[PDB]
Formats: C-alpha cells, structure tokens, sequence
C-alpha cells in the first residue's frame, strides 16, 4: 500500500495557518459539509473523511433531476440529487485506448470523463486540494437521463440507432449532433459526476485570464511564444507580484503539463478572499488525451518565470523516487473508482516520464537562476 | 488469370441488338471517346480499350485547375485537365481498416474513394457497365489542389496541423470542419478521380425517384417498410410496367446490396433515350463501409418484387462458382489501380457472402412464384 | 459510519441458547482463544475483540516458518507464526481489474486472495460467522517466504525474471510452472492469510457432499440440472430432513450466489456436535471473479427447495435498504484490511444487484408456497424489529 | 511507396546464373514454388506465383487437418484439395497484448501475427528466405474439427459455458482447457505457412546456431559472458567458409527487428552444402513486445562486427523518409485477410529498432574499419 506510505511522510503533514473569522467563505449533508470546509488556502483537507464520503454520494445517490447547461463548450449535464446537492456531468466521448490525433488543435480536442476524475486524484496526490471531488458513474441513460428531465432541449435528442441502442447528443456547439452522439450498449453511457462549487449567488467567483492563455486561432502565435522575456513583464503586471499568485500559477502549470491539458485559458477565484487565495482547478477534461506525447508548450510558463514553491518542489522530487512514484500512487487511488481502469497503463507511465521532465526543468532552471531566487519557502 | 476466364465464358460474350440512328446520344481525347461510346443499353461495352486508357489519364494527366462544387453533401472537387476534359474527385475520408460505426444512420455515413473505385470494378465484373470510369490517384495537395484553385472558399480552409502536416476541409455540411480535416503525411491525400459524364448542356439527364427510397429521418418508417405487398403495386405504376425497368432496378438493387450502399435515394436516366434505357449507377461512395455486416434492408426491393433478369441471374450463380468467384475476380482488377489495395480483404470476403444471400433470396423466391414469373428471359436467341 | 448502524439493529442482536458442557468443542494466543470460542452454533461472536485482534496477528506477526501445501489446485503456503499458531496463505493470482474469461468452466477457475478476504467480511455482515478469519498481507517474498522455508521443493522454484524481479512458482499441479510464476515488483507479492481451524487430532471434521454439486465435466449435466422437483426428494434423504440443514444450505447457497462462487462441491461440520451444527464456509476463493455477470446456476437450490430461515431473510431485506445495503457496508469493512481496495467498486455494486435477485427469488417463492411453508421461524425469543 | 522501393537499384539486383545444381530439383502454385527453390534465394523478387500462392493458402478448400504431435505449442497441418499442404499456427494472443516483462523467451507464445509479419518484413529486406504465409479466418467446426481423422484432436473440441466453440490440441506449453483457443463463436483465425518440400525428396540438415541461448534460468549461455566469443567462432569449421557468418548476420538483424529471441536452430537444404542460405522458419516468437528493444538478440553483431554490404546499404535505404520501414511495412501487410496483422506501435518500433542496427553498424564499422567489416558483393 504505497498510498499510505506517501501520506506518512512529513511533507503531507503540513498544517495550515490559523483560520480567522474570515478565511471561511461562509453532520449536514456531505455536499454542504464540503462547502463550509472551503477556506482561503485549500478546497477540502487531507484528513476530511467527507471527501471520501462525497465521492460515494456521487456514485449511488438517486438522480432527481437532469438539466442541460445551454451555450456550453461541449456537452455538460447538471445532475441534481435527492439531498438537494448537485453535480456536473461529462459523458464518455472517447474510448479508453484512443489518443487524440496528432493533427488536432488544442481547441478541437474532446473532453473525456477520465481527465475530470484522474485530475482530482492526481491533484490529491500532489496535495494541492484545488479540484472539487469527482467520481465516475454508470448511468442507465433511460432511467437516469431521459425519463427524469423536464428540459425538452435534451429529451428531443434521444433516439434509437439502427443497432437498437439508445443514443443522445444534447445541444451544445462542438460535437452535439447525431453524427457525434453518445450511445450505450444498449442503455448505460458512463461519465464523470463532478461535485458542485457553492452557488455563485452567495459565493461570487472572479474569473481571471491567465497571461499564458493560448491564441485560440491557428497561424496566429501568442504573446509568450514570440517573446522569450515574457515573464519579466508578467511579474510586474498587477496581481502577479503580490502572491502566492505567480507561484499559484506555477502549481497549476505543472499540474496541466503532467496531464497534457493545454486548455488553461482561464482560472477562477473565490472573490471574498482577494488576490491572496488559491486557484480553483476547473475544466480539466482536456488532459490525458495523449500518452505517447509530452506537450512542452504547457511548461513554457515555468521555463520563463523560473520560480516554484518549495512545498511543491520537494513533493515532486519525492514523487520520483521508486518507493513512491506517480504511476503507482495513481493506479492505487484511481482503483477505488467505479470506472476502473480510469487510466490505461501507458497514461500512468507518462505521468512518470512527464514528472522527471518537470524536475529536469527545475534543475536546469535552478542552475541558471540559483536556489532561493527560484524556490520560495512556505 | 481468373479475370481472363470470366471474359471468355459465353455469359460475357452476350451481344446487344443493333444500334439505330437513335441509341447513340451523339452523331481524339480519351475522355471524349468515352462520351460518344455511350449508347442506349450500356455505357462503354467490354471492347472499348478507351476505358482502360481513360483510367490512365485520370492517373497521370496534369491537373490544371481545381474548383469546389458549391452546396454538396460532403466534400466533392472538380478536376479539369490539360486536354479540356474533366473528372470528379472524392478525397480520402476514411481509412482501409475502418468500418462505419454501428450506431450510424445511412445518411450519416461517410463517402469514401474506395467505394467509388470498387463500385466501378464490381459493376464491370457483373457486365452491367453503368458506372462512369474511376481511377485512384495520389495528389500533391500543395501543388495540385491549393496552388491551382481560384475558389477562395476551398483555399481558405487550408492550414498546417500541429504535426506539421497540410490539412484542408472546404465548405460543405457533413464533415467540413477543422475537426474533420483531410491531412496528408505531410502533403499527399489520395482520392478517386471519377471520369465525367458528358456536359449537361448537350446531354439532359432525367432524374427519377426510386420507389424504395428510405425515409431520410429517424423515427419515420418508409412506405415499403410496413407493407410486404408494396411491389405488387409498384409493377402497376407508370414507368415500371413497361421495361426493362423493374428489371433494371433489380440489377441496381443487387449491386447496392453487394456493396452495402443504402443511400440510393434517386437514380438517373438519359432522357434522349426515354423510359427504355439503362440506369446510370452513380454516387456509390456510401458502399463498402461495413464488411462484417450484411444490410438486408437494401435487398427488400428484390424480396418484394421477386423478379430478376436471367442474364444477371446466371452471372450471379456464375460469380459464386469457385473457379470464378467475386473474391478473386475483384482483387484481380482492383490490383490495377494505384491505390492498391483499394478494398481490404474481408471486404472481398464479404462480397462473396453477400452474393450467396442474393442467390438464396432468388432461390427461396423462385420456389414461391416459380420460374417464368420470377426469371425473365433476355438470352432468348443468344449463346 | 454505516457499519455502526447495522450492528445496532436488533436483527444482529440474536442471542444463542445457553451453552452446555457440550456445544463447546473444547492471556492465551489469539488463535487459541479463537479455537476455544468455537461452539456448536457459530464460529465466533459479533466481537469478541479476539477476532479483530487475530487479524492484526495475521498482518504483522513475524513469519517463523513457511511450508508448501501439497497436491492442491494451485499454490497454497502454510505460515506458522512466532506464537506457534499458523494460517493458510493464498497468494495473488489475479489483479483487481481482471475478470474470469466467459469461456472458463467453474473447474478451471483460479482462486484469488481478494475473494477469500471479501468472503469473510460478507459473511460477517450476513451475521453467519462461518468463515475462518482472513486478513490481507504484503509479504517480502525474500525475507518472509524464500529465506524461511526448509522445503527445498519450494525454495528451488525461486528465480530472477528477465525484468530483475523476484519470482517463484512452487510445485503443485497444472498451474505451478515457470509460465505461472508469481512475481513481485520487485519483491512483494501480497496475499491472504486465512486463519487455521484447530488441528484434526483434537477437532475432527465430517465433510459432506452437497446435493447441488456440479458434474465437474463438460457435456455431462448433474442430477439437479434436469429435474426441477429435485428437492422434493432431497428433503426426504437422511441428513437433510432434520435440521437446520436444508436451512443451513440455503444460507450457504445464498452466500455463494452473492459472490458467484459456483465451486461448492463439499462442506464441512465439526462432528463432535453431530448432524445438528453449522456449516463451516471454507475456501471461498472462487467468488468475486466476475462482476458483470450473475451466475443463476448457484441459486437453483433456492428455487427448488423454497425455504429460508426467517433470521436470514429479514437481514437480506435489511441489507437492501439504502440506509444499510451491502455495497456501502462492504467497502467499509473491506477498508479495514491492508490490501485496500480488496474489492473493486463494480464487484461491490454487483453484491447489491445479486442481493435484489435473491430477494426476488424469495418473494416469488413466498407467494407460491406461502409464508411458514417457505420461511421457518427461529426468531421466537429474539429482539423485536 | 512500396512500388518505388522495387524500382530502386538495390532491389533489381540479379543473381549468378543457375547451373544444373543450385536448383534442388503451369502446375499448382505450391509446386511451382518448390521448383523455384535455389541456392541463393527461395522464390525471387518477380515471381507472381508467390502472390498467387498466398491467395491459395487463404481461399483453397481445407480437405484434411492433422496435428503435428508433441510440439512446443499447437501446430496443425492443413492438406488441401490440390494435394499441397500448409502449417497452421492459431491465434494465441490479441493484437494489443504484450508479453509480460517477467516471461522468459522460452515461456513466450507463438502467434500468427508474427509468422505473417515476418514474411513481409523478410520480403522487404529482399532476403527471400521465409516460406510464404497468409492469414486466414477458419470456421473451426467445418474447417478443422469436421475435416480431421485425428482422434487426438477431435476429442479436445468442446463447447464453453459462453456457448462458444473451443479446442486446445495436445502439445506441451499451453495445450489445456485453461489455454484453449475459442472462437467467438466458431472462427479462430491463424497463419497458413506454405509447406517446404517433403523431407523425403528434399533432405534438410538441421543446424545449431552458435548464439543459441541458455534455455535455463540462472544458467548463463556461452556468449553471455565472453565478449570475444566470435574471435573464436570465426575460427570454427563451417562459419569461415561462407557466406555463412554473413548469412547469420542477415538473420540476426532480421530477428532483432522483430524481437524474436528464440533462434536456437537454423535449417539448410543439404543438397547445396555449406554455401547456401538459411531457411528462416517459425518466427512466431517475434512481435511480442513493441515498447521494448531486446538488445540481447543483437549481441552476435557487436561480437562478430561484420555484415554484408548487400544488406547494409538497404538498411540505410529503409531509413530514408521516402523508404521508411514502417510506412513501407503497413502497405504490404495491408493485403492480408487479417488486417491489421500488426498494431501501429509494432510498426513504429520497427523504425526505432532499425536505426539502432544502423547505429551498431556505425559504431562497429569505425572500430574495425570499412572493408574489414563490410564484405563486397
């Protein structure tokens, strides 16, 4: 049991500063105990047996209502449960063995439920605690989707294919047509139930543009891809020289490079806390599309800025030693999801190879800017 | 050579009646000799070595200008050559190993260049001679598509993929997007050059609805899908009790089942000949999508009508004898294309299995209406 | 904690008759306190903290000697501990994601340690207490297997694989070859320590053939496989029309169906008590091999005999209520083994799905023979509901 | 791309002229293949009989099936309507499977994918040493069980609880119910390798090769400890007279590309003597691992450090982007009934393994020098 060995190490016994009257955002239901547990520094906690218990609620709680987020990126469903808590649903768009084609742009890529799930476990293994909990689930797409929605936009798209299977596609913009439909064999589809952050009415979230946002156009290169001194100016741009913000982007950009998720054009914050809180890692569906390719474009914020947190550097160095190592720690935790295997074996292997490239990018960068200038100590 | 044995058999030495002053559509370049060879009954005949040499033109003639057919279902290009003759180009949309997904409707199916080619050879092996000739060809999509088009809507869609390959998609409705682009590795795409029928200015074509046309939406069943006695009524409807027409649709509906092409919503005629000519077997790109699946819906016109041509029945029985057989007879010719193999071997295996369903559907159907009612005789007075 | 709620419900507060001088089979070691606690009706108690502490001994007691169980289907080792008590060790033969292939017969199936463990917890949740205790354990196959055996036939089979991993295969029949070796990564193998019942010198065991035993051959079907009225006659043959025996087989056959273990060709009793005791549910390793398939062949004893104990019927109905239910109660107690996760999530959900089939087999059977004819009553004098 | 290769001059090379010897000996294809067997090659580049003999193995009616008893794994003998026969290796593993890392080369399965892929890879290297092999889906009731007079094979056919048709034969490794081969529901698929002429009328000397591995664990082989093994082996009888040391270097580069490390023997045709080619048979142990390069197979090349220039220049050619092994390989292998006979990572590993041999030649030709390393043909 290597996953226990990891959490015995002192690097995972870090305690937080004291939480004041602020730093709070606000035996209840599990989704609500998760909400009140959101504070300034994290989104849940390591100890917190609620997170393990919220993952079971997403698996087996009765679906009470199903609705469709209109005008979304791709198909996203909103599941609301018996105990009034809700969750976000991404259905299975690609099989387990498939890889994204090489000729696909980052903006033509599918969202796959494995990434939403695996990003939560990988984030929990990196002790970031920024992703809302997400569990995989098989849904009888008759009993749990079609027959329990009063959203006619979704019900009308249900049909039966010449293979006598039940299919549906919803109504988004990319990939919501009969020719991209989602078909069970014959009536269970599988997808990721992502726990919901508290209602935005009573917990506003500021939406930030990140300075390394790609140019969602072909031929047109982005600012940071042409300017090698791009980050000398970003550490002089408003909010990025006061945190724990420039550093919070370095946590996130190592997260994204590990998964190959090159679609981190924005990040959300909790508003009530200001420029000095954590970054909520949402929309992780674009990772784990390629396991035979390491997308170095994602790391460019790290080679240009050349500074990380010591907390996250030491854990990454640890996650490379053979006695712990990412692959084995992911194959254990991801073994407790219903959708096993949530990641095929080459994807867990890419976690190992991508990790030592991040450690090589820090060592190659620590021998050009030196320690202390590179490694902040928290 | 198995293909040599077939064309020596007497069933492939059948001669046509005499051609009068009509029956010719008309009264050199290779593409033009193909036009004038069109007569009332066939489209080229086995003799006509122009067809073999016209396929060489589609392989190696210099592409001079390329334009995009506006408003097509999927991507379809028009190639015009140095000798003023033109041809139709369908690019590679699907690979050789792929099958259409099982949950796909017939109207969501891709059109693929393999079907355009293989249908021409399959039709020539069945001695129908109704498909315009088609040759496969590798096209340098830089030098032969982008840099030689004056159509801004085709040019605008060319881009370079993150894999440093050249991609493009044009502007249609099905599969004309970046996420369905056509990408060489890095700049050759491959496709089928189908020789062009004579310009419609000097050869009108009447367009007919076929009576077993599907209801092109889900949920809605078609006329024939509920009434097993549908064709008892179709043989009493205007143009279908005079030919050589119900029988000519039986030729076509056996063709389509062999390929699995269930998108035969219309068929064309030459008008200049009237209701008494052959059917041009066009647009076969929806066939040869599945090789582990036999689509019986296509055959329903035969099980309901229960009558075939004797020329075409005996050849079908012949194309099942192991010494002739579709398999070897199809991979023999299809080996004469640049895109070898144009059909993967299980598709040639499926051609055999699909054939024996047609021969059994006639055998099961000939023992309920009997001969004379089922098999019309056109070899009266032939070897 | 959903498992806390279950053991508070009165259906789990069943009391035993008063124990006489018979009904007993007989700071000690925990394995010996387990032996003397074996009585006529059960094999342990609903805590009884000895059992929980006996699993800790199986996990972390120092292995003193290892021997090779001769002539088995597959490899099974005998671990004897510092305190002279021993246990049966079944090593990991299948991974967690694997399922038995569909073309496999029940007699070609592997034994997997995860099933041996999960069967013990599933049985404890059904308040049977008939499986000997079993804990999962990672064993350093150098220091705890190879270097502490005096059986040269087992020591000889240790080699180093081309991958620089430590492997061994032992010497049994049919799956003990180089091509079936068990290889750590690089020297830990993981397996199940099943506690050892008392030595047959001082605790004899009668082994009975069960009448729904399959014909362990292809082509040839068994007696009960052709006659739907098979149990009209089996309740008239000596040992099965006096108990608490037909009722105990329905307990066992509902147990086995839940796991998909169709290899229940024999069952054991403790003899010292006679024809009127419980059935020790031993060697359950063939269950939890398939989670996308429910093998109805196992249930035929229930559709033919059509009678259960009321004790176990009401619990079966309780283990279906969402506030209790097998799934969450099973991964809770399966979370208390070292080998987590000992059961993958689809296997735990099938425990729920198979349960509702058993509850359906009884309702269809209770409305065709009626209550009292189907459900025997052993809850006279037990806590109300 | 496949047409361009045979237009390059390296594949239009002509052989010496055939005497009355150098021959071993419109008919059926299997017999016209036999008479084409000569001293230097096994069929020649042009021979459309080979292409047509490949269609015969796929689609000729199976008339009788027999079991070569007491083999390592299951191998069947199919005898056809035209009195010609073939060897059948059935599907033992899927296309995506890899051999476990902990498997020894002697515990590895033989798979029809390797038998097929080896013939096409061999033909692309212009070796012409493997007998032709085609893949085939066989209705195992009508084409194997119901057409045998072998009581040892008929008795092992059964119906699985999944209502599929199964059988397993009688060999040693993997001929049991737990290793049976089951169709879904009654076709099993396998590779038909054309049969070499009967040993009665074409005797074959069977040779032990000097790099035969130590078919024991812990027990290392001779060449595994002595880096100068081949300074001594080029001084041992038949291996310095040829065209023999070089003929083994052809084979060991062949075998390294496929990962086939089970080349414990090689066979010759006797009637030609110590100065002919090696028949590359039973290649089923290759293409088991595609993410792993087994350098042990290559060891004969670093120890002997000499290749044929004939085969070296082609190796440099198969590295040009226009003559890529990978793309040139999936083109040919696309003409089998069993498409895809190789999953794409196996074709990609062929490219990576190819440039490793080219690097071993560059590293080795600059340590003994040209002319000493490369023989001139």
């Amino acid at each position: 049991s290597v996953l226990q060995s990891l959490f015995e190490h002192p690097l995972y016994r870090t305690v937080l500063p004291d939480l004041t009257e602020e730093d709070t955002l606000f035996s209840y239901p599990n989704w609500l105990r998760f909400h009140i547990g959101i504070n300034r520094y994290e989104l849940y906690s390591r100890h917190n047996p609620v997170i393990a218990a919220l993952l079971r609620d997403l698996l087996s709680q009765k679906i009470s209502s199903v609705g469709m987020k209109s005008g979304g990126t791709q198909l996203k469903l909103i599941m609301s449960f018996q105990n009034y808590g809700q969750a976000l649903f991404k259905p299975m768009k690609q099989t387990r063995e498939q890889e994204t084609p090489p000729d696909f742009f980052y903006f033509s890529d599918f969202e796959r439920h494995n990434a939403e799930i695996a990003a939560f476990h990988l984030d929990r293994i990196l002790d970031f605690r920024r992703v809302p909990p997400v569990a995989g689930r098989l849904v009888n797409m008759t009993r749990e989707i079609r027959d329990v929605t009063r959203d006619k936009k979704l019900w009308r798209t249900f049909f039966v294919s010449p293979a006598n299977n039940i299919c549906f596609y919803g109504e988004c913009s990319y990939y919501c047509s009969t020719e991209h439909a989602l078909c069970g064999k014959p009536d269970q589809i599988e997808g990721s139930l992502a726990a919901f952050l508290p209602d935005l009415a009573l917990a506003k979230r500021k939406t930030w543009r990140n300075p390394w946002r790609r140019s969602y156009h072909k031929r047109k290169k982005a600012e940071w891809e042409v300017d090698p001194d791009y980050c000398d100016e970003v550490k002089q741009t408003p909010p990025y020289d006061r945190g724990t913000r420039l550093l919070d982007i370095m946590d996130m950009t190592i997260f994204d490079f590990l998964m190959g998720n090159m679609d981190r054009h924005h990040y959300e914050t909790f508003e009530k806390f200001g420029n000095d809180t954590f970054i909520i890692h949402l929309d992780n569906g674009r990772g784990f599309g390629k396991h035979s390719h390491d997308e170095m474009s994602i790391l460019v914020p790290l080679t240009q800025c050349c500074r990380v947190k010591r907390s996250t550097y030491l854990r990454l160095q640890l996650l490379a030693k053979e006695e712990y190592k990412l692959s084995s720690l992911m194959e254990e935790s991801l073994l407790q999801d219903r959708l096993v295997p949530v990641l095929i074996k080459p994807h867990l292997e890419a976690l190992d190879r991508r990790l030592r490239l991040v450690l090589k990018v820090l060592s190659d960068c620590v021998e050009k800017d030196g320690f202390s200038a590179v490694v902040e100590n928290d």
